């Protein structure tokens, strides 16, 4: 393997080991003389990289180093996250990530990943022939019409889709040189962005014309045309008209998904999950009120919906335990403000009184669980908590919107006004809460990078042609079915992140499991121990020997 | 032209452009999509890194930042220096380059230049044949034992020569490919970095047997086969033994210089000259003491002796008046300490009294010049200040050691302490000194680096074979002869280094000059106007089309 | 879209196009100046080959002169073979190529092909990670034992998978760059390659121990590890026992198939399925005589066998009607000569009277028909072919045996001996025949090109895992199914030579079509038209723009 030798070895962060090149590697690759004499090892390596990021002090500084790594060596850059995950995710993901990407254009070095514009219409196959790589598996694509909770960032956007491929390699040991991040600019609302001497992308306002449908399905085609129908390509940050119809539009005929509206759904199930576990409600005096009524809300509503009929409950009553409030107020039969298909079978007969807050909301209602997943800042707030928590004995609190500036309320608030009774969970990651009485809560992240790291790895090692929405609920019970009872006894609804790794290679293999009792993989010859087959096919940060083949002759 | 395509030109810093890669050279060079949609200009790209190297508060993060972008954007790395080379020069240059070298195991993200150890003796050659480049025509070597004030470094030692070399290009505009960086590594005796897991050279003491003269001698070999008999190789940092050994041995054998000794010696001189120029004193009465007697003090003596020969006094006249006092004391005939054959001229008969202190060589001696080249510290004390401003009207006082806290003396210190009467001068960068009474005194650096860079690019130019001292005399008045009247009385000895772009390239034309009207240039034809020729081979940093020739048949 | 630019898009034979390369090409890829000013059209190209072609004499000559056009410009290459399959064939392939391999050392000029010999054992995978294709989809591999009717002619047997392969694409379509020759060198036994100091193998015997075996199944291993386990892969010209045992060994675990025993196998079959439409006989009438109990003879009397079973017979009577004489005799039960389990079912109760030459076996047997397997030269001797003629009103007699020289018999023989009453084919070509009384006779050649380029080519587009004994059954009955009643009349046994193209592509669909009916294509998604499908995906000869996309940004 690797065809180039010389200088190039080193200049490819793909294949280049620093110091870690052995003596006979760099004598027969032609490198002896371009690195120092000194001989080092990954892990003093890795120590090298610990020292210096201890004395740094901004998370986008950090941001800027550790990516930085991704494009000296790939290696050292895996081997560093994976050394503590757990520590590292709030910098290469949210908050930070967020951060990173609304100043894009100022932290700018290298490129990183595939841009795909609306002046390059009609020539995308071209664009796609460019990148280097001949077995791409898996796309995370975005618009950036939709960032977090940030909204449209345009082609600053680009470091979503960086930020999760690299997750697809971390969590899930998926080979780095399959992944592709992708970045569609059809220009940019972002009046700000527009007027800045570093924007990345086109300066036009978004293309809303069918030039952007067109672009989208060339992009499609594009891709699958040379990696293969099957290429796994998961949709990133759409705004919420685009996000819906083109997962509708390509489920049957790609291999695809929408994170925010499937990934999403299947942390947030797997958190109620384990929420009932603990207080074992019954699924009749389950109450729901969403705060918001878009890409996330229906994509959890109606998983929860699935969830509740496969236990015994007609997909009507189900339905009418949900309730969603969004930034027109509560979803109601006959309001003024609009309600399509997908938020129907939640919109209900208007209750006794109608609530003009979602606090109103909450006291007319009185659910026994709230959702926030309106990426619009703190809309729980401290008189929404203390409802439910007057309301409930423990009631369930998930503050989903990321980054944390825009989440719902934090821990802090959620376990405090609620006198420790509540089940707390937040998109972004905050730290334990010691309450005045010395207990402390360890606030779990019902965040997605729970779940498309495994599920990416089972759709991909299994070939599968199409993801129904049956796999996200398995991926949520998967999820869920890992956490201990000393877990839960914590107020822990969610494995541990520093167990992220181990977490999504289970999943990865419950859902293979899933995939072959319902003919949905295809892999020949079908192996005979599925986990096995999972955990030997995982990408390793350890490095590879660049040697050629040298033996004696008889 | 270009002989790569693609992702290559990336990932080569000396070809890659960033966004500033237009649409047609993206397009033809199959890059489109590999770089975000906007296409920006260098000027952008300059405001971009300007703007965060604002925002960055230590000289060393600076150092790593601005070093970095010469392996990510070479065109953008010189653009940057080039923009404001005075505010830069202190954080690739002295005296942070001297904390970079200390760390440098520490700093480390990617190698430069070409490493040579004493284990490679016998395939020198063969590392030298790794070297990308095929038309190298100057190169700094150092063996990092005597790296500024600093001692030996081993290894860490190269970031000297690539500070060097950077300002080759930034300078004189010398090409970038033209330039090689060399470290020769046969062990270190400092100890603390042999016990350094970060260290990047060999783990043992100086080699100091005849094997080290061979491996130099194999180096000095191997570089001209591969590049020419007239490569020019300026030795940098190297101990006082070895530095004159191989001055001496290599000078007329090959295209070579030892920038520590002549090249100090020259801008010394320069300063010397100019000082001449601001008060009118006559050579009879130049009483020089030098405060150190190694590589720069006998340099700077012997070039001094050359310049009052040519101005009507015999050499025995000029070394009788110049002294020297290194770490034993007075150099005296008969004194204890030894004495070789480059220190014997300014070797005189023990005065009435034999100063314990340099203090009192000033007060026995009461000499009018006094030069600091002890890379020891702080020895031009207070008090040794005042006795120069008591026993002079206007004394010449010159702390020359670099970096900066090995100064003899701070700006401050000089011309507080002589009410600003002294002629100062130093290695490293004072900022601007305002007395009570209100008067700015600014502080000229004699720094090397107003000679190496001209004179390199001469030589190179020239395809000059040998080096002789009346190079370094001609350089010296070259740099002197570029201050206006108006400057001397600004307390200038040498010009602003703001502008030491247009010093150097002056410098180089009247170097060029020289070195045809003696016989010394071997280039033809041979140009008719030498300034318009220097002018017209330059380096710059401006983009280059990489386009490739496309046009019309008739 | 080509990776390359410069010299080496010349230097390449896949991409090298000659004084093809456009204008534009030349100057956007940097080849203005490196061709002459000349842009020719392949037409010209191709012109100018037949001009030179025609004033060459030798036919070995000529196969140097077009073996050596692949190594130049490929797309020309198979252009020039396409132009006109029939009269090329003779050369590229059976006589000559039989030629070429007696002297493959004193010809060799350029390697095509992967070798991997037995003192590469352990290291086969990094042998076959060197070749430089990465889409590899068919494999031709021999070991030289059994080269045509030739005998052992060891690494020098390199020319057959190298010529299938070449017809791979010019009979059906599959792309140059998907396949792959393969010689196993394990010594030989041929004693006078042994002293040739023009050998390009091992000097050594064959090595007939468990190595062999071991070294075969690294092969498989490697190749599918790197390829897919789905590549195809070819046994061509293995010794009888090996041949036999690989099959068995290997069928059921990979994609394989071997020429001589099945491909062979359904061409015979299909010539004696278009006799019995000239002569409309009844099968239980029909005696067949096989000169030869090896792959061929055991090959096609299994096929025969298949044949008659879905015609009515059981398979006990159907093997009733086959006898087999080896180079011992007549197979009969306890005879002395040994008897294995292929051969079982063909051996009978002795006759009568047991022969000692065919000839006597022909006036005792009776036999109808009588096929010639034996690569032993003229076997079936004028007598032989008068005795046919006696017994039988229209004998048919095949002679199969390659190259010419090892035929049972000549079409001149044949024709003019049974006064023009025989159905005749062979394995090597023969002019038409003309007799006495006038009539013209066009003997049709029953070599197995006939079927591997469209078995190959169905197998590869449906991704088939295995090739069962029924695939070849459906191969022959689409080969004959082309033959048009004119042609029967003719004295037709096969479509002509020169429509092998589209007869190959016509097979292909037809095998697809039996795949997908019989779950045995693995494609996704399923094309609905699958004539169509097949036609669309060959590789044609016409010459691609390499032209980078240049376009205008709105
Ligand atoms: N101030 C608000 N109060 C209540 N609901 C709001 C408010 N602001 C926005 N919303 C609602 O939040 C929903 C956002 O939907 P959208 O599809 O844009 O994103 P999302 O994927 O659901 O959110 P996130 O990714 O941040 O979890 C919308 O239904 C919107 O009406
Ligand atoms: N403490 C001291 N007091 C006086 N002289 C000193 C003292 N320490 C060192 N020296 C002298 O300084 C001289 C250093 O010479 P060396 O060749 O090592 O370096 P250099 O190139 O002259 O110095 P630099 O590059 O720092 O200007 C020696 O002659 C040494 O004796
Ligand atoms: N002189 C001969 N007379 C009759 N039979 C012979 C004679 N010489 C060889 N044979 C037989 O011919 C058969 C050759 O079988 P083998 O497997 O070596 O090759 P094949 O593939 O059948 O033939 P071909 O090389 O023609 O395709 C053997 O059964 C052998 O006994
Ligand atoms: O430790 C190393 O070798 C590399 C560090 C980096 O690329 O930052
Ligand atoms: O401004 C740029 O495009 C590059 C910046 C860098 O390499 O730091
Ligand atoms: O969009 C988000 O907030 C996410 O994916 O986590
Ligand atoms: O050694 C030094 O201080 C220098 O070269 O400037
Ligand atoms: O072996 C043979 O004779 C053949 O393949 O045609
Ligand atoms: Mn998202
Ligand atoms: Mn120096
Ligand atoms: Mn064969």
């Amino acid at each position: 393997h690797i065809k180039e030798k010389g200088k190039p070895l080193m200049l490819n962060p793909r294949t280049n080991k620093g110091m870690a090149f052995t003596l006979q590697e760099r004598q027969m690759l032609g490198l002896q003389g371009l690195l120092p004499p000194k001989i080092e090892t990954q892990d003093i390596q890795a120590l090298r990289f610990h020292r210096n990021l201890k004395k740094m002090t901004s998370p986008l500084e950090k941001y800027i180093y550790i990516m930085g790594i991704q494009e000296r060596n790939e290696k050292l850059f895996y081997r560093i996250l994976q050394d503590d995950i757990e520590s590292l995710m709030p910098i290469v993901y949210t908050p930070t990530v967020g951060l990173a990407c609304s100043q894009y254009g100022h932290i700018f070095r290298r490129p990183k990943g595939l841009f795909i514009s609306i002046s390059d219409r009609g020539h995308v196959r071209s664009i796609v022939d460019n990148w280097p790589e001949n077995h791409v598996k898996a796309v995370v694509v975005t618009d950036g019409e939709r960032i977090l909770g940030l909204g449209d960032l345009g082609v600053y956007g680009m470091g979503i889709p960086v930020g999760k491929l690299c997750l697809y390699t971390a969590c899930a040991g998926i080979r780095p040189d399959q992944c592709l991040p992708v970045c569609i600019d059809v220009g940019t609302d972002n009046i700000a962005l527009l007027k800045d001497p570093f924007y990345m992308g086109l300066y036009q306002k978004r293309d809303r014309t069918q030039q952007y449908d067109d672009l989208i399905d060339e992009f499609m085609k594009a891709i699958t045309d040379r990696y293969g129908r099957n290429t796994l390509i998961q949709f990133e940050d759409f705004g919420n008209h685009n996000a819906f119809r083109f997962l509708r539009k390509y489920r049957e005929k790609y291999c695809t998904f929408n994170d925010d509206i499937q990934g999403t759904a299947a942390v947030a199930l797997a958190g109620l999950l384990a929420a009932q576990k603990v207080i074992s409600k019954p699924i009749s005096e389950h109450k729901i009120l969403f705060l918001g009524a878009g890409e996330a809300a229906l994509g959890i509503a109606n998983l929860i919906v699935m969830s509740m009929v496969e236990n015994g409950l007609s997909e009507q009553e189900a339905q009418k335990k949900i309730w969603m409030f969004d930034k027109y107020g509560l979803l109601v039969k006959g309001r003024k403000a609009k309600i399509d298909s997908y938020q129907e079978p939640f919109t209900h007969s208007a209750p006794e009184s109608i609530p003009d807050t979602f606090e109103d909301a909450v006291n007319i209602l009185k659910p026994s669980t709230i959702i926030g997943v309106a990426g619009a800042g703190r809309l729980f707030t401290p008189d929404v908590i203390r409802a439910m928590a007057s309301i409930n004995e423990r009631p369930v609190i998930f503050a989903l919107s990321n980054p944390t500036a825009q989440a719902e309320c934090t821990a802090e608030e959620a376990y405090t006004l609620t006198e420790g009774r509540c089940l707390f969970a937040s998109g972004s990651p905050f730290g334990p809460v010691k309450l005045t009485d010395g207990r402390v809560f360890t606030p779990g992240q019902g965040n997605n990078v729970y779940i498309f790291p495994g599920v990416a790895l089972a759709v991909i090692l299994c070939n599968t042609r199409h993801i129904s929405d049956s796999v996200f609920l398995e991926a949520a019970k998967a999820l869920t079915s890992q956490l201990t009872d000393e877990e839960l006894a914590q107020g822990r609804l969610y494995p541990p992140l520093a167990n992220i790794q181990e977490v999504s290679i289970n999943i990865a293999i419950k859902v293979t499991e899933y995939l072959y009792a319902n003919k949905m993989a295809f892999v020949y010859p079908e192996p005979e121990d599925k986990a096995k087959y999972v955990k030997e096919q995982t990408w390793r940060s350890e490095y590879d020997s660049l040697l050629p083949d040298v033996y004696e002759w008889p």
